[PDB]
């Protein structure tokens, strides 16, 4: 119909169902439009800001917003939210004494943030020396997603102003405590910035607009999703509905659909690829917090499929995704520098094409040249054993030798094992696993964890 | 009908009786809506802001307000009020001498408070050293309810700037008592901050909107209710009606309804559950002030039920709900570290399901490890004795030996006894009670009180 | 009727007579509404603001103003005037010399003052050491009537900054007189604050709304009335009409009616009770100025009743009411620690119920425990002697012994005497009176005058 309850130029019939913006006017979503590249949009018919961001659903869908905004924020269910941070690249202390910090701001969101004014802490150990705001010398006029200030190839900017003043560790006992080898850290409590909107005269203005107004609203109606690809990180917020309220019309979508919409990962039939790096559930290690783990494990058993990506996305959940550094599937990807032992690729019972036909034991000798010292690593993989009569024990060499037993199930089951490696010029890491009979292995992964 | 006296989009007939919001408009309430999750709202038909908070009745009921405002405040009777406080975490003093403090801001209200600018007094002992207003370094851009700034996982911000000036004790006369073991406390006299409204351009503006405009209004037309769950404290304000004003149409509700509205506690027929922690009258200890206590006691005689949760909420009341630390009912919960002595659960005369059939005396050993030193506790419980012929005396071992006698009544009655414990490495606390004959006991509670 | 000269929604015919607000419309006043709790309002029909305050007659009568304003100001003839003062709690001086003071603002009016910025004087002996205006550290965001900033239980705030700058007596000359025995007083010259109005969009704004615009106006159309209850103080302004102007329609009221309106005192038949404390003319001592006393004295002589509360209120009157500390009426309230001697209650010719049938002399022994040293007191009472043949002399022991003779008249008359008590550990205070024959006594009162 032509019923517009929320007054955002899209009828409630089109928002309940699918719709797409064609020639700036919303039209019904027809399945034939998919091959032309038109994306299907859904939203809430009782709210003009489904995700909580400053821009309405129509402005997002029709691309009527700032053209520096990434195309993942054009989906009404993905919020335009800058994630700014501060990184200390070089610290200079000299003479009490005086401290100089080299900083460079980072952005990892789906929107640019003008007039960046970070607030930072200078903590040594628990005690905070001072809290600093970015003076007019250290404010960035522009900051674009996936870009830094100053731009790449430019030297970082200093930090030597307290209010016209100079940063000082007023207590020389702090200097003596630093003399013991305990460095000074840097953390960002808050960042201040603006956004851009057009006025009645057609001119973008970023003066009165503030991002601090639309932080509490967005952080309360969305679910945090983080992607880690080793070299870069991407943070997204996806709007989720509240369960108790019957007037909440936000669409209910799965976790896999949320990832696909948030990161614009192409889906070639069933698999998910972000930028040529697979992000499928079996091809990456996911990390949750306590509440999200409880929700996932409770909702999993109600579903026969038993897949995390098929679980409905709820409000407040956290989904951290960490792309494994070393991944092998015996089909099209194997980045392990050292070859495996006792591998047979002649099989057809794998997860996608083939599996590993192991008869005996598998041992891998990984050089530590391509390994990060003083880091925690987790080895994971999928195992299949219809026999259910063989016990698998693993021997992994590390700072502390670990020996654990595994009981394979009838179907595919994932195992997670954690070990710590200390010292670059230390003993070589030895990983060994033995099987009583014939076992199937697929998607062996090595994933870095927090240090 | 369609008569709107105060012009807030809700007719008088719907505000006098129950009403609910459906598709951004208000409709008459029907009991069949309870299953679907809809709620029955009531408010005054002569005032457009029943609670006193900036948002009207229609915006509160229909959720036209900020999305960081808890759904507890969507009831037109519960005001959205930010209760922000400040407390020290680390004290830094160095050389006259200089003093530095580390603080973190806590919000326990039901509405976010933007641009937090607290004012604190640095009182050593009686004498006030300084009155500090938060500078540009110590302002919190956002503060969501039940959230702190800096958020969890971040070091507290240092408070050093006095004017850019340095904090200083003028003379060492204060340092004389400081060397003797005196504590410099930090207390918050007031707090400055903003609130969010939607302008005519669809954006949220929080610059001309301040909370210091509505604080006197909210605090004067409301009854204060607080809940202390040991670690988390929630403070609420519930609008009431004037006593001697015929032109005040604020709905009249009891204490139980007020608590259920304020804290959104679910009600399973007769009991009351907040978040899995029962907060019913017989499972918690209530602390009042003088005027509220006298009002309740004078209103209890005219009531046959003699239950606090059935007393009408009057403007100006002060209620504090302290969840007991140790509480057992012998039915579905017993958190006492050590089992009781001489307990018989075979009974059918309990307050809810069953009682305890004690014939003789009961002694309980409470370990010294799980008790807070230098703190005051209270022993609470229920007693039933139809015979009314057995006298009960209690022996309590503490810093000072206490022995009191109790005379049970025909029906259930609550007895409160106060004792003090000092010293972590002191004598173990021993509590002994003796009964002449056979008595019934239920809901044995231990409530922690202020030092 | 249907005529509104001043355009305040209240017809002239209703303003000239009584009127009341019912469902936010002015209606004619009938005497039957008294039992329902409604009040009768009368106001000038040629002025929109009768009392001078920013709130019009309709806003005051219908309660469409700030909800923190006391109901005593809802009367159009009573102005909403905040009386703010600063009290000095402690004085610390240390090193030429630096002075630091702790203060706590007080409010004793019927309106709240936002953004209180008091101005203070530092005077030792005639000379003014400095004049101080509070900076952003000493500004109270909210200050409700009968409340303080900081609130109860919160330590006072330190006043030590003059402009970054520390207060200083520029020489030891101001230090010698402190050793001599002269203390430093602290008095407030003026107070700067804001009031609260609701803007067009429906929000409360308190920025440009200064109280300094309506101090000169209100003080010049009213008559100050102060009530002292020993501990607390209530200052009020009641509108009165100019004597010479024929175009002044401000309603005329008596002093008793003005007091009842201003303090919302409850009148139970003939007695006037404030908060259970009688404020009837017999139970209080009235203090006026010179001009007020002259006008009252010249106005009683044409009045049959011969009572102060029956005198019409005139513009410029200054009335102060003092509630006696020790008041005995020999009926229901004898606060004297020591009982009287030679008293007979067998009488029926008292002022209200009974009198004191004295035949001889009456003596009372009063200890210094309930007496404040260095305080001046006034002894007052009522006497009735139809015979007019007995001379009464009073013997009072004090710092200076006083013996005065009295000649009672035929009817009831009030007698007053002045004496001072010096020294806590001084000679015992002795009060003795002798009656030649039979006399009637009632309502003996003691009050604490200025030191
Ligand atoms: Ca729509
Ligand atoms: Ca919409
Ligand atoms: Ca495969
Ligand atoms: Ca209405
Ligand atoms: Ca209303
Ligand atoms: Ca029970
Ligand atoms: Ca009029
Ligand atoms: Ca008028
Ligand atoms: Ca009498």
């Amino acid at each position: 119909e032509d019923l517009d309850t929320d007054n955002d130029n899209i009828p409630d019939a089109y928002e309940k169902n699918g719709y797409t913006i064609k020639d700036s006017i919303a039209v019904k979503w027809n399945d034939s439009f998919a091959e032309q590249g038109y994306k299907k949009y859904v939203s809430s018919y009782l709210e003009s800001n489904t995700a909580g961001d400053p821009y309405t659903d129509y402005q997002k869908a029709s691309g009527s917003i700032d053209k520096a905004i990434k195309l993942e924020a054009r989906d009404p269910l993905v919020a335009a939210y800058p994630v700014v941070g501060v990184g200390m690249e070089n610290l200079i202390i000299s003479t009490s004494a005086y401290i100089n910090a080299n900083v460079r701001y980072y952005n990892t969101g789906t929107a640019p943030m003008y007039k960046v004014t970070p607030t930072t802490n200078l903590v040594l150990d628990g005690e905070t020396l001072a809290t600093i705001k970015a003076q007019d010398n250290q404010i960035g006029n522009n900051l674009s997603p996936n870009e830094t200030y100053p731009k790449k190839g430019l030297s970082p900017l200093a930090l030597n102003t307290m209010d016209n003043a100079r940063l000082i560790p007023i207590n020389y006992d702090q200097l003596k405590k630093l003399d013991s080898g305990k460095q000074i850290k840097l953390e960002t409590t808050q960042v201040s910035g603006n956004y851009g909107t057009k006025n009645s005269q057609g001119q973008i203005i970023t003066e009165g607009n503030s991002w601090s107004n639309y932080i509490s609203q967005i952080d309360s109606v969305s679910a945090s999703i983080i992607l880690d690809t080793g070299s870069q990180t991407f943070e997204r917020r996806v709007a989720a509905k509240e369960q108790g309220n019957p007037e909440d019309k936000t669409p209910e979508i799965t976790i896999g659909e949320a990832i696909k919409k948030a990161f614009s990962a192409t889906k070639n039939g069933e698999l998910l690829y972000f930028n040529g790096i697979p992000i499928d559930e079996s091809c990456v290690e996911l990390i949750f917090d306590d509440n999200t783990s409880e929700i996932i494990k409770e909702q999993l058993k109600y579903l026969d499929d038993k897949k995390i990506y098929n679980v409905k996305l709820e409000r407040g959940m956290n989904i951290l995704i960490k792309v494994p550094s070393y991944f092998t599937n015996f089909d099209e990807y194997n980045n392990f520098p050292a070859s495996w032992s006792n591998i047979d690729t002649k099989n057809q019972d794998g997860l996608q094409s083939v599996a590993n036909k192991l008869s005996g034991e598998t041992k891998i000798i990984i050089p530590m040249s391509k390994l990060k010292p003083y880091k925690r690593y987790v080895f994971s993989g999928y195992s299949k054993d219809p026999s259910t009569s063989n016990s698998i024990t693993v021997n992994i060499k590390s700072k502390e030798q670990k020996t654990d037993y595994l009981v394979p199930e009838k179907d595919y089951t994932k195992f997670s094992y954690e070990f710590e490696t200390t010292g670059k010029d230390s003993s070589d890491i030895e990983i060994t696993l033995t099987s009583s009979g014939v076992i199937f292995l697929d998607n062996l992964s090595i994933t870095e964890l927090n240090s």
